[PDB]
């Protein structure tokens, strides 16, 4: 049959802790109809604010990706979003007791457990995707991010830090996700940052949250969790997830992909918001036949 829209097929729940405001939250997964795409909503606020995930509603991007409206925000939406792109789902709202999205283990491997668990459900609705037909590069300083044609969906990502945990490692990594498992090989790589950085990160209401239950927490010449890494290049992989979720505020898959060099949350939205405006490289393309698609996905 054609590729299906997907949402939700159970409501999901969910209890954690921002990990920039340290903010107690529940998190409510609910389907949601064709062509809605996935919509944040404050119901902590009456009446609510409801923040479509779209590039047009990114504010901040200082550690985070951050969607805001009006007044208010919705911290750090990355890692959900990259798992909701990681298992095609079209239409959802995500309702949120608090400004930020649960941290949860700092990877999108919870959110995807919680989301497989309830199951998927395919909706009466062609699927729509983003084929990038033209090369769209954004530079800035050092960083790069670049969008080129490609018959799939594929990533890659290249990090540079001067740090003795990283140099000498893995810090370039490539995933064709014809060929490699989102949820295997990159939904449990876990975000990370620098205990050297954490006094003055929370004197900015930063990392209020992080610890080692939720983050590999880099010191001068080690990790920190003594449990140790999931991945051993899962830092890089980490960006990658990132760049997935980063990636799914166009508001459909892609067929395409991408290459990060120092990239990050802003620099991300920039690519996002040239190839929007730079029409004549992408289109919007179904399937009617899921067998000839470039892209698959598992059961609901
Ligand atoms: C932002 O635009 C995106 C476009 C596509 C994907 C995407 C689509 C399908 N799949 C599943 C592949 C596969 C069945 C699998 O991973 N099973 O576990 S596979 C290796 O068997 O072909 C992925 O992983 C990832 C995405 F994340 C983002
Ligand atoms: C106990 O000392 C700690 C020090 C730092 C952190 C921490 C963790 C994550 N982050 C976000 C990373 C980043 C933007 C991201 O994953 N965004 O989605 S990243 C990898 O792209 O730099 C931070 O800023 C900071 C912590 F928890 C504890
Ligand atoms: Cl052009
Ligand atoms: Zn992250
Ligand atoms: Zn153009």
């Amino acid at each position: 049959s054609m590729i299906k829209q997907r949402t939700l097929k159970n409501i999901i729940r969910a209890t954690g802790v921002g990990l920039h405001s340290g903010e107690k939250v529940y998190l409510t997964l609910k389907p949601a109809p064709v062509d809605t795409g996935i919509v944040f909503c404050r119901t902590d606020l009456d009446p609510v604010v409801e923040i479509p995930a779209r590039a047009e509603n990114v504010g901040e991007t200082t550690m985070s990706t951050t969607l805001v409206k009006g007044d208010v925000k919705v911290d750090t939406v990355e890692h959900l979003l990259s798992a909701m792109a990681g298992l095609g789902i079209d239409n959802a709202y995500v309702e949120l007791s608090a400004s930020e999205v649960p941290i949860m283990d700092g990877s999108a491997g919870p959110f995807v457990f919680l989301i497989q668990s309830a199951g998927l459900q395919e909706q009466e609705a062609a699927k729509k995707f983003i084929r990038i037909k033209r090369e769209v590069s954004v530079e800035e300083g050092d960083k790069r991010a670049v969008f080129v044609p490609f018959d799939g969906f594929k990533v890659s990502f290249e990090i540079d830090f001067d740090h003795p945990v990283f140099r000498g490692r893995t810090q370039q990594a490539s995933v064709d996700f014809s060929s490699t498992s989102f949820v295997k090989e990159v939904s449990r790589a876990r975000t990370f940052g620098f205990m050297r950085d954490i006094e003055y990160l929370r004197s900015q209401n930063l990392a209020l949250g992080g610890s080692v239950e939720n983050a590999i927490v880099v010191d001068e010449n080690r990790v920190l969790n003594e449990d140790g890494l999931r991945y051993e290049d899962e830092f890089v992989k980490h960006k990658i997830l990132d760049a997935i979720g980063d990636l799914y505020l166009l508001g459909n898959s892609l067929i395409g992909e991408f290459r990060g060099f120092k990239s990050g949350h802003a620099l991300n939205n920039q690519l996002l918001r040239t190839l929007i405006a730079d029409k004549d490289a992408w289109e919007v393309v179904t399937f009617e036949d899921a067998r000839t698609a470039p892209i698959s996905y598992m059961r609901p």
